């Protein structure tokens, strides 16, 4: 029993982690096979930052420019390149701790662990989702610059995030492993709005049907809705129209608890309109809106507590 937001294990990711320096600037970069992938922001110094050209920026720099250090070892470049708003740095050794991985974009609303690193070590681990306004609510510091999300699929990891900046509110952008960014940002060192936010339908609902399998029922109510009528609701509470393709995806879900996705949607909208009063959800006071369905089964029970 329990439910915790809970990051995958990062020793795979940490092996892949070194520290990249460029004139003054340090910060994170990823070691996989022969190439180090890190923020192309990492050429710039305190004048360029603002409005930077990274071509122009780039061109002048050699491989020697660069330099890399894999713990104690340093590391020779001996071939950069630019992808978008990455620097591809090929290095004379291949990384030994190389696991299987792939490079995806995730979609907003989906999780991904975060491994926060300094000086190319590791640091922290915490579970992020992408908003749909395309930032995540990180915790990041100067240094952390190329920092990587991931999710973990048996043994083959599946980086989707490496971070490049903050915003005025306080929450995080950054590029997918390709160097392009999620949501309209830039890497200057300028303050860029994020667009308004909107709390994610599809997994309150998975969330709530973690609850039913963890036990709970308290929230559940005897009535029923269409989805049109459940997108009124959500419209009025800032909450994303459901779609049929997200009912379809908690088909699983509905299944193992016997509660049919319309109904949990009724019990949502109760809770929309009425409060918790005073009662908890899974040991929170709020909906919670950072655990997909593909979390909630990951983690619950598959026998549900009836
Ligand atoms: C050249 C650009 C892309 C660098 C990037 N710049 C920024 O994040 C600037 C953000 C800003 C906030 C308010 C007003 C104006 C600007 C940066 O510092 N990136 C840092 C990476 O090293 C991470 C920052 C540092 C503090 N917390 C973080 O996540």
């Amino acid at each position: 029993s329990g439910f915790r937001k809970m990051a995958f294990p990062s020793g795979k990711v940490e092996g892949c982690m070194v520290q990249v320096t460029c004139g003054t600037t340090t910060l994170n970069g990823l070691w996989l096979d022969d190439t180090v992938y890190c923020p192309r922001h990492v050429i710039c110094t305190a004048e360029d930052m603002l409005n930077p050209n990274y071509e122009d920026l780039l061109i002048r720099k050699s491989n020697h420019s660069f330099l890399v250090q894999a713990g104690n070892v340093q590391l020779r470049v001996i071939g950069h390149s630019m992808q978008n708003c990455l620097l591809r740095l090929k290095v004379d050794t291949s990384n030994p701790k190389t696991p299987k991985y792939k490079f995806v974009r995730i979609q907003p609303g989906q999780t991904f662990s975060v491994l926060a690193c300094y000086n190319g070590s590791p640091s922290g681990v915490y579970q992020c989702a992408m908003r749909p306004n395309h930032t995540i609510k990180g915790s990041f510091l100067n240094g952390s610059c190329g920092s990587v999300g991931f999710n973990i699929d048996y043994d083959c990891v599946s980086f989707c995030y490496m971070h490049h900046m903050e915003l005025p509110t306080g929450v995080h952008a950054g590029t997918d492993l390709e160097g392009k960014f999620y949501g309209p940002f830039v890497d200057r060192q300028t303050a860029q709005a994020a667009g308004t936010d909107t709390t994610i339908t599809l997994n309150v609902l998975a969330w709530l049907y973690a609850a039913v399998i963890n036990g709970d029922r308290w929230f559940l109510n005897r009535f029923t809705t269409t989805l049109n009528d459940f997108n009124l609701v959500a419209m009025k509470y800032n909450y994303e129209p459901l779609t049929q393709d997200h009912v379809d995806i908690l088909g699983p879900l509905s299944a193992q608890t016997g509660i049919a996705v319309l109904d949990m949607c009724a019990a949502l909208k109760e809770l929309l309109q009425n409060g918790m009063n005073g009662r908890t959800i899974l040991g929170s006071t709020i909906l919670e809106d950072e655990f997909t369905p593909f979390d909630v089964v990951r983690q619950c029970s598959g026998v549900t507590f009836q």
